[PDB]
């Protein structure tokens, strides 16, 4: 059993200091995808420790070690929605904690729930979207299509299935009320990763940013958690151009594979999932403009120290404009051949 040996070391070796992971590990400039995948479960532990969640919530170490490994094992390997995505999304949550003073805004348990949700938020993704589940009449659509957010409901349900696995319930010593709270938070935060949900609450997010965050307003806590979750989920776009480029490759590999399947089903894919129609620079500019930039502008409005995140996203969008000409074939292809006609 690979997991068992991995568990043994994770549990008995000690939790590595977060600075020992990387000297800039707690910086917005750090790219968590740089971390070797073999090191990420230990890094999860290091972040949990550094945020003092292990001590504060008296988390049983053997349970926590099993839990983190089970979460890791609960991701498949599509090009984008794999464990390294969830790891990088969790890392950003950690960055938010280390850089933005979330304790002035959120309860301890809410911040804890946010991190755990980040770990779990894409569990068992198959690299297809919600519409595909319905179109392909998948088991997940049979379960959840009547409620919407099919994949996100599945991710949440997988998170709970891991909790309910013997030896993996990191919350099983919580009071009944705290346990109920935690799972309720996990539901809300994971469902909030449906970008359809984000677009639906965006005006409320705007209004909250307009009037000003009210720590006494329970709906403000819920809205902020949604915004932070989305911010973690899209946080690849806040890194350097190179990350942005690689992430685009991964996302479109995944999209186009879905598109191939939709064509094999007799359905016409979304333009952005059709490898014969998708024009990636324009698609990425649209995504940055209509989705990512507004999110990090909201985040900046709420947290002035997040300004650099927004400006980096704006920058990456500018870079798509500048490299777009390169998608037009000038001269001959590099093989000197017009055979592709
Ligand atoms: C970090 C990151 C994450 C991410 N998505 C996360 C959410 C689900 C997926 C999704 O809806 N993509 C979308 C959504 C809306 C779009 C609108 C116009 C043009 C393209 C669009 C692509 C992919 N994308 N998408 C592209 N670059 C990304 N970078
Ligand atoms: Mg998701
Ligand atoms: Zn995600």
């Amino acid at each position: 059993s690979a997991m068992d040996d991995e568990y043994t070391k994770l549990l008995h070796d000690g939790i590595q200091p977060v600075a020992a992971i990387d000297s800039n590990f707690a910086s917005f400039t750090y790219t968590p995808r740089s971390l070797p995948e073999d090191d990420t479960s230990m890094a999860i532990l290091s972040m949990l420790q550094d945020m003092n969640f292990i001590n504060n919530y008296k988390i049983d170490c053997p349970t926590l070690a099993r839990f983190c490994l089970m979460v890791k094992k609960g991701y498949r390997d599509p090009p984008y929605h794999n464990w390294m995505h969830a790891f990088s999304v969790s890392h950003f949550c950690y960055l938010l904690y280390k850089n933005l003073e979330l304790t002035n805004y959120l309860e301890d348990i809410e911040i804890f729930a946010l991190f755990i949700s980040c770990m779990c938020h894409d569990l068992d993704h198959r690299g297809t979207n919600n519409s595909f589940q319905v179109a392909s009449k998948s088991v997940l659509a049979a379960l959840y299509s009547s409620e919407g957010s099919v994949m996100e409901r599945h991710h949440f349900a997988q998170a709970i299935a891991i909790l309910n696995t013997h030896g993996c319930n990191i919350f099983d010593h919580f009071s009944r009320k705290d346990y109920q709270r935690m799972l309720d938070l996990m539901r809300d935060i994971i469902l909030a990763t449906d970008l359809a949900h984000h677009l639906r609450i965006f005006k409320d997010l705007q209004k909250m940013a307009e009037v000003g965050y009210d720590r006494n307003n329970k709906q403000h806590h819920r809205l902020l958690l949604c915004l932070l979750m989305t911010s973690c989920d899209l946080s690849d776009q806040t890194k350097g151009w190179k990350t942005t480029r690689k992430i685009a490759e991964l996302i479109y590999k995944e999209f186009f594979s879905q598109g191939d399947l939709e064509k094999a089903m007799g359905n016409r894919p979304m333009e952005m999932m059709d490898r014969e129609k998708a024009y990636i620079p324009e698609l990425q500019i649209s995504f940055m403009e209509h989705i990512a930039m507004p999110i990090y502008k909201l985040l900046q409005d709420l947290f002035p120290k997040a300004a650099e995140l927004y400006e980096r996203v704006a920058s990456n969008r500018e870079h798509w404009t500048k490299v777009s000409h390169k998608f037009t074939i000038r001269g001959l292809p590099s093989n000197n051949s017009l055979d592709f006609l």
